[PDB]
């Protein structure tokens, strides 16, 4: 049904949420190690770390067009 | 409010989502390159390229907010 | 209330959105920088934009997540 749907999603965006803070401040540490000690390889993981986290935001907002369609056929 | 405006901006928000994809796959693409021939340019190409994928992210979650503003006023 | 509630989440993410435009635009102000005077610094410089802008992205979800709560709440 519509209502478990829309809540499965709303947990379902919880866990993405969740997994985005985590990779924000493991990103927010290595920015802070690599403006300390700057490197060639510094700059290459911290763009990996980078990468990490914009793909995670990129499955957030996936989620959040699933809610939002479930909520367009919820109103109707 | 209406259906029809709504529909229109969850196919715009497919059409940004669609762009995203290819957006993240390329950026990885390009990643793996970095962390096999890190090099100056390679990490400036890497910070462009993660930079067209930000400002698609931004685009979505424009689109999304139009998407939310229209829903709160088709409920009202 | 739920309308008043929803009114103010949604003036909050406008103030957001906001701000991920003066981020969008500072950060590839320093991108144009960066490719025509390439160096470590300025690397690392354009990393600490770019992260910084990731954050808005984020703050920007968070507030998405919590519209999409409140009008789950509205309609049922």
């Amino acid at each position: 049904g519509s209502e478990y749907e829309i809540r499965k999603a709303l947990e379902e965006l919880k866990a993405s949420t969740a997994e985005l803070k985590r990779a924000t401040a493991s990103l927010r540490a290595s920015t802070e190690e690599l403006k300390k000690n700057p490197s060639e390889d510094a700059l290459v993981e911290n763009n990996r770390l980078i990468v990490e986290h914009n793909a995670i935001i990129v499955e957030n907002n996936r989620i959040i067009a699933a809610v939002l369609e479930l909520i367009v056929r919820a109103i109707k």
